């Protein structure tokens, strides 16, 4: 199945500007903050990138998933990598994720596929 | 295969001020419209996911597949569902279409993958 | 494996205007110069579906991969093909590569999935 998503990265800024910490630290975990290094237009992308995830389970952001159940880690050669949690990926019943992002011009969007 | 569009929302508006009715019952049933409730991007969305399953295919929109011969639904957490035709789905040879759909910013984007 | 990139067509054709020939013929053959036909937003678009590629197959525009490996070709009903070097199709052992395009208001994007 697939999910995606397309994100102003300005709308992001200006939510990063909402208490800073508060916003952020609803859907990325500490090491997708190291990761997304203060640049908005990475934070637009993992949020992007999250957001296409649940559209690609069909379930959305809710009670079945949440943003911190989505795991994206890098690649050596900086590929995003998603996982889910261990239980997660059985309840969902997933096999593979396969992600990917790309941002330009004010705009931040991403694509999952799930198996 | 894969399809993807990408479409202006104000160009699909200006498109709903010719002659409203002309333009929209061209490519969406009567169940599709009531699914837009009117709203302009659901509309970009709905336009951009039926050109993105036309190319996913490999076609377009021609005469091998029309607006109308794709059918767009929900699930009951608001997941874009697409069907075609029981015939089309064999004269394609179709086993699963999958869809997702997004706006922001003035576009609406669709994908479609299909097996 | 799936990838994605959206490209800005204004930033394509400022690059355009950098000894012309110097910008397009790093990332496009002769061929797919005939494809796009002058035309700014074909051109972004090519562009975005080697990113694309590129991204979907986890290398990017590298060591691994250059533009040059990458061929785009179009189908009798303007369906875009893309084919990798038979010897680079087997070092990233792929059965199959399917992609997409579409432009609109200054924005080109691409995707695609590979087996
Ligand atoms: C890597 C490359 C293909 C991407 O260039 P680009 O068109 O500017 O890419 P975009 O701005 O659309 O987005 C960059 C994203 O591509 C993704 N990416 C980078 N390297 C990648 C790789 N080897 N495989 C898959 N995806 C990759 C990343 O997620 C990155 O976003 P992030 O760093 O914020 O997470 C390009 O640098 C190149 O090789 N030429
Ligand atoms: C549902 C959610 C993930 C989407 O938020 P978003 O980033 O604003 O989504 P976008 O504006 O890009 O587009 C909304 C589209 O997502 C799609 N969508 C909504 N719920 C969905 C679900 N459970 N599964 C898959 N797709 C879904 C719909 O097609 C919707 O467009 P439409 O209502 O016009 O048909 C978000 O509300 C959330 O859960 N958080
Ligand atoms: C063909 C059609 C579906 C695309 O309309 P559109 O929404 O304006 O398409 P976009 O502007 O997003 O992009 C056009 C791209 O669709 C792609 N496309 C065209 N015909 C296609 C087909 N039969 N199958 C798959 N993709 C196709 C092409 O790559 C084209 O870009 P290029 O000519 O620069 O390579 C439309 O003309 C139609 O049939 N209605």
């Amino acid at each position: 199945m697939i999910g995606i998503d397309i994100v102003s990265i300005a709308r992001i800024e200006k939510c990063v500007k909402r208490f800073k910490m508060k916003f952020l630290e609803r859907f990325l975990s500490p090491s997708e903050i190291v990761l997304c290094k203060d640049k908005s237009s990475s934070i637009a992308g993992f949020f992007a990138l999250k957001e296409a995830c649940s559209k690609a389970l069909q379930v959305g952001i809710g009670k079945e998933l949440s943003f911190l159940d989505i795991k994206i880690s890098k690649s050596p050669k900086n590929a995003p990598l998603i996982t889910l949690s261990k239980e997660k990926m059985d309840y969902f019943n997933i096999q593979s994720l396969s992600a990917s992002i790309s941002h330009d011009a004010g705009f931040a969007i991403a694509v999952v596929v799930v198996s």
